[PDB]
């Protein structure tokens, strides 16, 4: 199972770890993808699980879009999750980048409580130009099932759990 963890919360664990890589160790049921509405994997998160499953989550996810169309922000829906999980829970945080809404990213979270247990990012940080302390902070208040979030970045990792109240 889930391996060097820190414990933040009765539900809510963080590692420094790349997400890739901790799928491929784990296999976990679900792996939380940091989307966009289009499901277009081209960098941050949604690029590297992306290019782990040598692109067949675009090609998936291209036929997804063609059939419904996009997803909302806030939304999310569950596809393959190929070499690297059982599922692949692709969730849309608001991108601060874009002017979508921050207020947002509790809706995002809240599709992680439809799963007993998921590997994830923090959704809205990186390249989607939230505050992660304030990503991780709304994580911790709205998820209730079990989520082992990955940080790549050490230096972002340390801050997160030196100020995790
Ligand atoms: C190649 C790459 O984009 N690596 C990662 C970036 C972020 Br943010 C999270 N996890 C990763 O594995």
């Amino acid at each position: 199972s889930f391996s060097g963890y820190l414990k933040l919360t009765d539900n809510v664990y963080i590692k420094n770890a790349d997400i890739v890589e901790e799928a491929k160790k784990v296999k976990p049921t679900v792996v939380v993808n940091a989307a966009n509405v289009y499901l277009k994997h081209g960098g941050g998160v949604a690029g590297a699980l992306n290019k782990a499953t040598n692109n067949a989550m675009q090609v998936e996810s291209d036929d997804y879009i063609a059939t419904n169309g996009p997803l909302k922000v806030g939304g999310s829906c569950v596809l393959s999750g190929h070499n690297l999980a059982k599922h692949c829970l692709h969730v849309v945080g608001p991108n601060v980048n874009k002017g979508e809404d921050i207020q947002l990213l509790k809706s995002a979270y809240e599709n992680f409580n439809q799963h007993e247990v998921l590997l994830a990012p923090l959704l809205s940080a990186g390249i989607f130009g939230a505050d992660p302390i304030h990503s991780l902070r709304v994580c911790v208040d709205t998820v209730r099932t079990n989520v082992y979030l990955a940080v790549f970045d050490k230096n972002l990792y340390d801050k997160l759990v030196s100020s995790f109240l």
